């Protein structure tokens, strides 16, 4: 189903961080996580509910921090203000960096309800409740299905 997802060899385009310092290695961000709860933003191409399964997340922490905060996921209608906010619980998703086929459900990541499936979210703050300068590997951005 939606399997789109963004390379990071070229830079951080679309998936720029705010409040934070991403630096990019070809292939991956080296994400340094300044603010204690920064957000990253996407890339303005909206996403159905229903054709993403999950976000199959490249993204592995090469700091140990406790990764969390509520992911800011904006449909047209909702903004990025206000909107449906999920608080990602830690994954146990490696500190050590290992690679990590990390999975978000967008299926569980219903925006306020199923409308979700039908809502295409243009825009996405990553919020990385975490540690000051906590570093993150994020490869890719694959979607699910």
């Amino acid at each position: 189903t939606y399997a789109d997802a963004y390379e990071f060899l070229n830079s951080s385009e679309g998936w720029f961080a705010q409040n934070a310092a991403r630096t990019h290695e070809p292939g991956s961000l080296l994400v340094s996580a300044t603010a204690r709860d920064p957000r990253l933003i996407s890339p303005p191409l909206s996403i159905d509910g229903a054709a993403a399964r999950w976000i199959e997340i490249e993204f592995d922490r090469t700091s140990a921090p406790v990764w969390e905060g509520n992911v800011y996921y904006m449909t047209e209608d909702h903004g990025f203000a206000g909107a449906f906010r999920k608080v990602i619980s830690d994954a146990e998703a490696p500190a050590d960096g290992t690679r990590a086929r990390m999975l978000l459900d967008m299926h569980d990541l219903t925006l306020g309800g199923d409308d979700w499936r039908t809502s295409t979210i243009t825009r996405l703050r990553f919020d990385f409740s975490s540690e000051s300068d906590a570093v993150f590997r994020i490869h890719a951005i694959r979607l699910g299905g």
